[PDB]
């Protein structure tokens, strides 16, 4: 990231820091945990609304020194008040401003927020899961602020979990108890902390919502398969994401030794002599380095982390994830609470700034058997029938007679996004109670209010609503400012929040008290259906068939003659 959106982000986290002291308030409050008592305060919002807020709640111990790459503990209790008037720090991790290495290990926190402790009904409980591909993310108010969700009568709460290698290595020898995916670990944790605690916050305990962006959508779909979280919340939603991407799991048990080698090991190739180094390295050299754990052939065939969710080598306690996603989906007690999915126009615009380091990928569009579905490719990718494949991909995206940077960002938005959501709907279709799941598409573009992510897709500029464009208008941020309220941008943070505590509150998105929705008919998706219906929202919001379909059938067709992988 440039030398010119490192100072001017810098700014920003001085006026950010200024502007936070200002909205703060005198008037700190004490509500229960079942761990203790804690502290909150009141704060402003830019639009003179305010909220109580109670931040850095512990919910599990601090994964330090010997609980290090370890499923977390309960945290210990205290007398007393603790002090909960102040963000705690992120997961350690690279900041994608300045590439340097921020965060700590001890990161293990939730965030409280309402605008009322003592409402005379109980309300909406609504879980935030961050996204940032289980590698950077955070719950601090400079990136996600509750400002516009506390304008509603609901309780919401933004979590943090463990990242990148500290989250979710995975070592095979059943002995080190190593056995993958912490972070979601602590995600369950903190579910269950809040399905005990919220009541004391004025939240229903048996009206809870999860949802999240990206990982944090993968995350919250991880939450509805597996069986640890069984009945801890009631619906679901999931932006852009799901457990079945294809950078959403990864098999990384040989990944330690890579990590071990990098970090400067001396010895051999087995878990336990690889454990006890990567045990007592420094966080921040483990965590700068796994950028260059990754294989060249492992980036060409598509693997985007080398650290993540993982199939869980052998079971234990805590174990999230004995089976390969597309098994758990089939037993899930999460396919039968009321579900909402959706995805942005233009998803893969995201990795503009990645075409401009790589103009050699568009190359790959010349076959594009470098995005076949893996479990479909040969190693190599060179079979007749992986170039068989690869055209049935080239003839959904390549438009004319070389491929394009727009081409190659089509193509993105369903490898990554759509495909994954339709593999997903057909598979849950098969194996569900009938409980609705309802779509919609993010259509909204406006350069006049953005995010943090559009610095790192380096989005200046750009028309388009990519991936992550939509976060905007949920949350507040530090580049964001007053709108008038009349603005588009305006109506859209009202339409947008207005929609999400609506199913929050009734497992049915639609409302008649929200501007533009007295014409639309919001039908759920059914098992019968060729087309999927979705909400478009825009300027206007409108029901239409899903205009990625056609492409999505195409990818499809992939599986003609192997309709067992589907």
């Amino acid at each position: 990231v440039s030398l010119m959106e490192k100072l001017k982000w810098k700014i920003k986290c001085i006026e950010n820091k200024f502007l936070n002291y200002r909205l703060t308030t005198n008037e700190t409050v004490v509500a229960e945990t079942e761990y203790g008592k804690v502290k909150g305060v009141k704060r402003l919002t830019v639009y003179d609304d305010s909220y109580y807020s109670f931040e850095g709640i512990p919910y599990a111990q601090p994964p330090v020194g010997e609980l290090r790459f370890k499923a977390p503990q309960r945290p210990t209790p205290w007398d007393g008040v603790r002090d909960c008037c102040n963000h705690k720090d992120k997961s350690v991790q690279v900041d994608f401003i300045t590439g340097k290495v921020c965060g700590s290990e001890d990161c293990l926190y939730l965030s409280v927020y309402t605008n009322n402790l003592n409402p005379e009904t109980k309300r909406p409980v609504l879980v935030y899961i961050h996204g940032g591909g289980f590698i950077i993310g955070e719950n601090h108010r400079d990136m996600y602020g509750p400002d516009y969700f506390i304008k509603k009568d609901v309780v919401l709460i933004n979590i943090q979990y463990r990242l990148g290698a500290l989250g979710f290595l995975s070592l095979n020898s059943e002995d080190l108890n190593v056995p993958g995916n912490a972070g979601l670990k602590d995600q369950v944790m903190a579910l269950r902390w809040i399905k005990n605690n919220c009541a004391n916050f004025g939240g229903n305990p048996d009206n809870i919502t999860v949802f999240g962006e990206s990982a944090g959508a993968a995350s919250t779909h991880y939450m509805m398969l597996t069986e640890q979280t069984r009945g801890l919340f009631h619906r679901g939603i999931l932006m852009s994401g799901n457990a079945i991407c294809p950078w959403a799991n990864t098999q990384c048990q040989h990944r330690a030794f890579t990590l071990a080698k990098l970090a400067g090991y001396k010895g051999e190739d087995n878990d336990k002599d690889v454990l006890e180094f990567l045990m007592k390295a420094k966080p921040q050299d483990l965590i700068k380095l796994e950028e260059k754990v990754l294989t060249l052939e492992e980036r060409t065939n598509k693997v985007m982390f080398p650290f993540g969710p993982t199939v869980e080598p052998y079971q234990t306690a805590d174990c999230v994830l004995p089976k390969h996603p597309r098994e758990m989906v089939k037993t899930a007690w999460g396919n039968s609470i009321p579900t909402m999915m959706g995805n942005t126009s233009y998803e893969g615009l995201f990795f503009t700034s990645i075409l401009k380091q790589m103009p050699l990928l568009v190359k790959e569009l010349e076959t594009c058997v470098n995005f076949v579905p893996s479990e479909l490719a040969d190693a190599e990718r060179t079979a007749p029938e992986t170039l068989e494949m690869g055209a049935k991909i080239k003839k959904a995206h390549v438009t004319g007679e070389t491929p394009t940077a727009d081409n190659f960002m089509d193509l993105c938005s369903h490898f990554y996004f759509w495909f994954p959501m339709h593999r997903l709907l057909q598979l849950r279709f098969n194996h569900t109670s009938g409980t609705p799941v309802y779509l919609y598409r993010f259509d909204f573009d406006s350069e006049d209010l953005i995010n943090p992510y559009r610095i790192m897709r380096s989005g200046r500029g750009v028309k388009g609503v990519s991936h992550t464009d939509e976060l905007t208008y949920f949350f507040w941020n530090q580049l964001a400012k007053r709108m008038p309220k009349e603005s588009r941008e305006y109506k859209t943070i009202e339409r947008m929040t207005g929609i999400w505590t609506q199913f929050a509150t009734t497992g049915n998105p639609y409302s008649n008290e929200i501007e533009g929705m007295e014409n639309v008919s919001w039908d759920p998706i059914e098992k019968s259906d060729e087309v999927y219906k979705c909400l478009n929202i825009s300027d206007e919001l409108k029901m239409i068939d899903v205009p990625e379909m056609g492409k999505i059938k195409q990818w499809e067709s992939m599986f003609e003659k192997h309709r067992d992988l589907f």
